């Protein structure tokens, strides 16, 4: 399948695409403003993620640091990113359908549209100034708006036992992006698409 990753923000991002224990395609790439990067993701992939990283540095080989979303200091992510990271999430060709979501469960760093480029299903978006408003205790120095599990490490925020409810903090993300997951047990805003669909991830969409 095809993912076209478009940086419509006015600042450079470093896009990332991982499943957790391996890269997807090249695993990451600088996208200056306006730059599109199309990747190939192998059908049937379960649990992949696409995110932006901000304020990175990489050297000639590729090793470095980012202030949001860092994946173990690699330009080319083979693992997931340090919060706060707005997340595009997907598992493809499940049993006849792909399922797409955007998640604020690790926080928010960059606004995002995640839309299908082939018919049958509707996209999802979170474009609101979450970082402009973000509650002080959830702010991240380095940029972005952390989730409460990251800041406080409680069973209720982290839904450790499989039981938890919404919170003042989950609800701050759900007031501003009802289509994105706001905590682990949120009512799913998942989208079911035909198996083998293609997609576009657009950062800073409304930019």
């Amino acid at each position: 399948a095809t993912f076209e990753i478009v940086n419509r923000c006015s600042y450079t991002v470093w896009a990332a695409a991982s499943k957790g224990d391996a890269a997807l395609d090249a695993g990451g790439r600088q996208l200056n403003s306006g730059e599109s990067w199309t990747i190939n993701v192998e059908p049937g992939t379960k649990g992949g993620k696409i995110w932006a990283r901000t304020d990175c540095y990489f050297d000639d080989s590729g090793s470095g640091i980012c202030k949001t979303g860092d994946c173990g200091g690699l330009l080319r992510c083979k693992r997931f990113g340090r919060p706060p990271t707005t997340l595009a999430e997907f598992s493809l060709n499940q049993y006849g359908k792909d399922y797409i979501d955007i998640s604020n469960i690790k926080g928010f760093n960059v606004p995002m549209d995640f839309s299908p480029t082939t018919r049958g299903c509707r996209g999802v978006r979170c474009a609101a100034d979450i970082v402009g408003q973000c509650p002080a205790k959830l702010k991240a120095p380095g940029g972005g708006c952390n989730d409460a599990c990251t800041v406080f490490q409680t069973s209720e925020y982290c839904c450790t036992t499989g039981k938890c409810g919404p919170t003042e903090y989950s609800r701050f993300f759900k007031r501003l992006c009802p289509d994105a997951f706001s905590y682990v047990l949120d009512k799913p805003t998942t989208v079911t698409c035909p198996g083998s669909s293609n997609y576009r991830v657009t950062f800073c969409p409304t930019a």
